[PDB]
């Protein structure tokens, strides 16, 4: 009668514990066990049939390439038996958006995968984390979920995890994105007004059951008076591909251009997103030549994002324009 | 009668040129001289007696320290000219948050200072720069912009240069502030909402008459699986503060921390800023030991504001306690 | 082979004219008729074959019933032509939402509409209208826009005619939508993040062909100390349905919950919308016992919208139960 | 020692009760008593000495006129006495916005004034309203709030009581300003960034002492085919000033210009508002021929904070020249 979801618990705020109720901002994150969460809102019995499993326990700032590929796996596993209906990963804040969008490019199912942190830890005055895990228990196991992608149900909101980002400290709407939120759940009721777009889930060309190691990626920061050393230091430090956080329309300084030239010679891809991440994207051939340099722009993905998109892109291609493609199709 | 209004070219996009009325977005910055700006608004002589000079030709994403210092020097010799009422810059909209900011650190003037931009160059159909430059000359010769520190006025908005920041890509509405517009300026009249509460000019305890070469100091981004390479990297380059454009509240992977309690105590200042630049604010002492570490807190500053404030203070201090008041107070 | 766009005039600032360049904010609506609005843009023929009618030239506030359905029955009259491609409308702002709702709902057509305004007159320093005429002819011509209902195209959008509502008065963002814009308008290329979720024109159970009057609906506000007299006097001058624009959750006062119910027993429909417009929704049987009473809730439209959908509902349907589903799908 | 701070409880979903911890929507308002309230929130002790007073019990949406009076000269009795530190009032989130406009336009005193309430009730899960009232009472005992005027303190935030209006349905981000927040409370810590620029409390020319009875005001709504009815009908049963929630600019159907002319000369003061809400003002002589009609522009106040300045500011005048330049200061 009700769904079978699986809680996939990695540790966050949402997980965390502070010295006191008035401790909303000060805590220490990813103390308390997936069965905890779960003993924490005895509600969830009143809407689905849930297990927990502890996948890591982690603040997820502290995230790592063999963490996201662990929590593919098991999604992947989960989602591929006839008992489960839907997924729910509970997950720190801070590369929530990062997770998320992994999950959405690599997960090759229409079930429903939800990511869901919260803004104060479960000890504090009015903690969010309660009311966002019933949430998202209730839009997994609802069928309006089914094909709609990889979402995030913070703030009674049903978000996108292609382009939700954390956009504003301290406060329980912190996720936000440019595209607006697909929908809300309220008294465990999906409401929704958008669909996605992008490629995702069933429609990828990507699956995890094919990655068994992700390129590595890194982010260099545009800004006055930069210099190339941050782009050449990552490359001689592994980076296959660097994402340019430019000013602006992904803008890169005249002291920089030349490096990400002989870095492209070299072998190294180069993205450019930018740190104006409220709207708006980075058009190919505006600020840079990007055919004559065989660059490639993020469109609408800040850095972060662009990172995780151009990992899972080159465990299949190191194709310029196959990655721009990618870019602007996911 | 009119009010005397000098108009300082840096560059940018309102100076910009373009192939067609319909490339918007596709352009070569800094292309026309401020002769040629006056004279694309020949109502600029109804609101002020305006005189143009060229101080560079740069699009903003290649400014350096020394373009900021010229820059602010000429500013201080003209605000201290009986003959100057208020000063406007055209500026690239890249690193204009920057250029504002910096302007309201170091200018010791109740005169008006206005920076502005715009979107699309004058040869675009529908072009913002020649309301946005008229905006400005009326905001920089009106009586109310006096003692209210350096003004942005684009999108028919008055933001202050503090805290308005480059937040979407492509359209008008570009410059935003977590804390809001403080006016809007329509049909040449300025409406006042809000004031601004942080320390500007006047009030400052900086002064661009004392500074002859600003600190060294660089941003390192902060996303899943980052290492300590760029931290590392950019102090061996000659990095005096690191600003780490941090996950969530300005969190630091377990992965960094070592390498950034190894660079504070060989005297590299330690800023922690965040990309999560729609509101809220870095808490100190919340995801980091700051007062263990001795490491700054950048409150709301997003990390290109963070970078100019923490230049401007570490020409009068190294110490880590007076850095933190700073960043409280301005 | 360029598409072809009939552009349909009906007045507006996009028409209008000012007394002078800096006149952004003063001027008189529907001036110019549309050979010398096409005439203004000859970049058109650029991407698109383009011809122009005038239907109207109206200021939008004093728009009509009568002038809805005049406009409505020319562009089912044009989308059944085999030579046109595309339509766009010209429009006053004021009503611009009404109006793309209304044929969202009642034409049933997959090829493209879109309504575009502009807050400047064209006589205006950095008029707006230019570049969004371009940007509608250019969605107009443009595959992606088949099956994608009504769309409005200011400020680089692409908004739902459904949702996006007229929030900011003054700047040329001035176009909203709770649920975001779902792609922009760059260089005459469209860029689509996210589709309708809500029922529209192929898959909408009204047509234009079969309505040949509409049923008079009005709207009343809720406030402080609200009496019953607006509500009483619009169904005595014949409103068949009130709109109530309620504070919070479609809320009603203890004042005004007595002259509802007896204007319901009455015949009147009672439909609860807000003034609560920047995000949510109205729940059916939260603030007011709906079922009780038999009312209806307007879901996430506000007042305006929330009387278009009533009064296109009313041609098929006096039952409440009927129009509450129409509010849930529409 | 402690600041003295008073609660003034009014009803509202903070004193709300739902059926289960998942009714965070569905509730019944107004049926905890202030000791209760106060009683849920043990940690008020560790930062203020609190007490207690019940000055009335209601849904928000059906609060009067007289209602106003009561609570404004409670408030006015408190803020006379030594005894007293600050004062929070407990309100429905209907018309919280109206009640904090109104003691900001009425309460001569520097102490401060905080109104708050909640969007879910105390028996939901993730309750908003402990947190809300927590930090309520640390603005109140903070010394940076004296001189700030009327404020309200939801979502982590320190808004301004003029200008905070309720934008967002069910979220708890629901009180929302066009000019930004002013501040936020974290941990029971304000932090400040902008500062009022318009008249209030001890500032303002209006004092709660000598009102006794205010005047009538009411409000009519603009859309497509609007008639003159509920204008008419409103000045009939008593309005002494109309409030018109115009479409876009505060524009006026010709169907009902004739009308307003008509009521002005009767000696009904003309005051246009709008429904376009998130930004932007109504500019004199724009829309309308204000002075030739001696019609009054609300600036930048949506509807309902427009009649409660409208109502104050007839306490003194029925000058129209005088009511407008109210409407530019206040």
């Amino acid at each position: 009668k009700l769904a079978n979801v699986v809680i996939l618990a990695t540790g966050g705020t949402i997980a965390g514990a502070g010295a006191s109720a008035a401790n909303s901002a000060t805590y220490q994150a990813a103390k308390l066990g997936v069965d905890k969460l779960i003993a924490g809102v005895p509600e969830l019995a009143d809407i689905a049939n849930v297990r927990g499993e502890q996948v890591m326990q982690i603040a997820s700032e502290s995230i790592s390439n063999d963490d996201l590929l662990k929590l593919g796996k098991r999604v992947a596993e989960l989602a591929e038996s006839k008992d489960v209906d839907g997924i729910v990963i509970t997950h720190g804040t801070d590369t929530l958006e990062e997770t998320a969008f992994f999950l959405n490019l690599v997960e090759k199912t229409d079930k429903p995968i939800v990511v869901v942190g919260s803004m104060r830890p479960g000890t504090a005055m009015s903690a969010d984390g309660m009311l966002n895990l019933y949430n998202a228990v209730a839009v997994a196991s609802d069928k309006q979920s089914r094909g709609k992608g990889v979402l995030v149900t913070m703030n009674d909101e049903i978000q996108s995890g292609r382009d939700v980002s954390m956009a504003v400290n301290i406060k329980t709407e912190a996720f936000k994105s440019a595209w607006g939120p697909m929908g809300m759940v309220v008294e465990g009721k999906s409401y929704w007004f958008r669909l996605p777009a992008k490629r995702h889930t069933v429609n990828s060309e990507f699956d995890i059951k094919q990655i068994s190691s992700l390129p590595q990626v890194d982010i260099a920061y545009g800004y006055g008076n930069v210099t190339d050393t941050a782009y050449k230091a990552l490359a001689q430090n592994g980076a296959k591909a660097l994402i340019h956080a430019g000013t602006g329309n992904g803008s890169v300084s005249s002291r920089v251009v030349p490096a990400l030239q002989e870095l492209r010679k070299n072998g190294v891809q180069i993205i450019r997103s930018s740190h104006v991440n409220q709207g708006g994207f980075v058009l190919r051939n505006a600020e840079q030549p990007d055919d004559k340099n065989d660059w490639v722009v993020a469109h609408d993905l800040n850095p972060q994002k662009a990172r995780i998109l151009a990992m899972v892109a080159m465990t299949k291609t190191q194709d310029s324009k196959e990655l721009q493609r990618i870019f602007w199709e996911y």
